[PDB]
This record gives C-alpha cells, sequence and structure tokens, in this order.
C-alpha cells in the first residue's frame, strides 16, 4: 500500500537458449523484474517482453563440479542458463525463483469459472 517496493531487482548479460541441441549457447542481455522481464541483445525482434508467471521451476545443474544453471517453463518449453558469472545467475536465480514463486502464491488462489456469489 505504497510503502516500498521492488522495480529493477537484478539486471545484466545472462546467456539462455537452447535445450535440445546443447552445442553452442548465445550470451544475451536480460532483466529480471518485480514480475516483467526484458530480454534484448543482438539480432532483432519485434518484441521481447515477458513477465514470471509461467517458469515451472529454476534451477542449476553440474558437471562434476560446475555445469550451468537451468529455467524449465510450466508452458512447456525449456531453457538452458549459462553465464561466466557465478554469483550472477545465482543472484538472478534467487530472484527468479521468487519472480516465478510469488507469481504462483499470487496467481494461487484462481477460480476455474466459479465466481461463487457467496453461500
Amino acid at each position: 500500500g505504497s510503502h516500498m517496493g521492488k522495480d529493477c531487482i537484478m539486471h545484466g548479460y545472462m546467456s539462455k537458449m537452447g535445450n535440445p541441441f546443447l552445442t553452442q549457447w548465445q550470451r544475451r542481455y536480460f532483466y529480471l523484474f518485480p514480475n516483467r522481464l526484458e530480454w534484448r541483445g543482438e539480432g532483432e525482434a519485434p518484441q521481447s517482453l515477458l513477465t514470471m508467471e509461467e517458469i515451472q521451476s529454476v534451477e542449476e545443474t553440474q558437471i562434476k563440479e560446475r555445469k550451468c544453471l537451468l529455467l524449465k517453463i510450466r508452458g512447456g518449453k525449456q531453457f538452458i542458463l549459462q553465464c561466466d558469472s557465478d554469483p550472477e545467475l545465482v543472484q538472478w536465480k534467487k530472484e527468479l525463483r521468487d519472480a516465478y514463486r510469488e507469481a504462483q502464491q499470487l496467481v494461487q488462489r484462481v477460480p476455474k469459472m466459479k465466481n461463487k456469489p457467496r453461500s
């Protein structure tokens, strides 16, 4: 109620993409918001605006010691998180996890066509 919020939580360079064909990753600039999230960089596109109310579960993978991060969407899509920074992604996740979590717990009380005018 107009007291304290959190706009841009974490921003910077974040590589994410590929899944079925993990041969070459791509570094792109993203922005983890309190609900939204911008994804831009090289190439081009008509739009690149997303939120944080879909992801199914965020986690990181390892390989003998360390691999890369992961970002599975509950929509049916998947993404491979990767960065040169250990914390970066780390922090991204922390803020990300919640981003996806909150969105959930926030979209938890979702009536599947009922309304129920009291009873």
